[PDB]
């Protein structure tokens, strides 16, 4: 039942929240890295605690379920993750411009992606639901474009962080593209798959996006001399 994956996430995210803070490197730019990558699983563990106990679980007239705790989790964890990716490109340089601006612009596009994704879930099957789905994907495209074109240009102007940035962005892009696919196939969208199947896939996605990525992103940046 759905109660099992929610508890699994709560224990995995809470334990990983401390495990990342303990094992995470506290050297220079990596200090704020593990600090942000320790808050992300702590926010997720709190959300899985809410879903497990029913805080925010909205049920519509057609039987669809909207997890308000999940989207608030995404609304704050995904901007913190992008904040660390954009900041990692500015690592080791005090002479480059746009750090505060790029983070601000990409967080705006990410929050709109998550908020409009919440409106789509709440909407019934129709035009209103899929219009905000396409507008959410449009904002997602702007996050990816910004990540790939502009801030990789900032990383490339100094090695060897540039290959470490490109490897972390490639992992994040493939991982985050799975999320809207689960939305469409699950009850929130087309309802091709059951609600419990979406909970299980989002569990493995979140563990990959918040626990596993936190350790591979650190390993890549660890090699660069900054
Ligand atoms: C790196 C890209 C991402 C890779 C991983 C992507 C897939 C992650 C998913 C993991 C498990 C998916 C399958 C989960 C299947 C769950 C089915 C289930 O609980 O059924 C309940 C009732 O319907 C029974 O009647
Ligand atoms: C390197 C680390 C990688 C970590 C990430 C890879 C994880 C692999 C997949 C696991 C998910 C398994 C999903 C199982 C879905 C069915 C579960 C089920 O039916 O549970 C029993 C039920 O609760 C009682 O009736
Ligand atoms: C330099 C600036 C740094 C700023 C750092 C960012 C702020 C961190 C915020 C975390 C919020 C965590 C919220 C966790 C929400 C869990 C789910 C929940 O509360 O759901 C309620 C439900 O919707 C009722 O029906
Ligand atoms: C780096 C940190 C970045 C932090 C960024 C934080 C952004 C928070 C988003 C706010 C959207 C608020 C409005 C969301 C839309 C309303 C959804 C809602 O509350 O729905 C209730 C439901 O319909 C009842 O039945
Ligand atoms: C650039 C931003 C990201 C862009 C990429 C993300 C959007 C993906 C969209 C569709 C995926 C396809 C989903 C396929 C769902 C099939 C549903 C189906 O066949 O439903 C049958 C029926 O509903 C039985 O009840
Ligand atoms: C740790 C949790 C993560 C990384 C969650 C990510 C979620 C998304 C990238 C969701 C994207 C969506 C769209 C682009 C369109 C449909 C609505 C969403 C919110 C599922």
């Amino acid at each position: 039942m759905i109660q099992t994956p929610l508890l699994i996430g709560f224990i995995v995210m809470a334990l990983a929240s401390l495990a990342i803070y303990i094992k995470g490197a506290h050297y220079g730019p990596l200090l704020g890295h593990t600090l942000i990558h320790a808050a992300v699983p702590f926010i997720a563990a709190t959300a899985y605690l809410c879903m497990y106990l029913g805080v925010g679980n909205l049920i519509k007239v057609d039987g669809s379920v909207t997890y308000l705790a999940r989207y608030v989790d995404w609304a704050f964890t995904t901007p913190l993750l992008l904040a660390g990716v954009v900041s990692s490109a500015y690592y080791g340089t005090r002479d480059l411009y746009g750090k505060s601006g790029y983070i601000t612009a990409i967080v705006t596009l990410d929050v709109i992606m998550i908020v409009t994704g919440l409106i789509a879930s709440l909407a019934p099957y129709g035009v209103i639901k899929w219009v905000f789905f396409a507008w959410s994907c449009a904002a997602f495209a702007g996050v990816l474009y910004l990540l790939w074109k502009p801030v990789a240009s900032i990383a490339s102007q100094q090695p060897g962080v540039s290959p470490a940035y490109r490897r972390n962005v490639g992992f994040l892009t493939v991982l985050w593209l799975i999320y809207p696919v689960v939305f469409a196939v699950g009850p929130e969208g087309f309802w091709a798959v059951s609600d419990a199947t979406t909970v299980w896939v989002f569990l493995v996605l979140d563990v990959l996006a918040k626990v596993v990525y936190a350790f591979t992103s650190e390993r890549n940046l660890r090699a660069v001399p900054v």
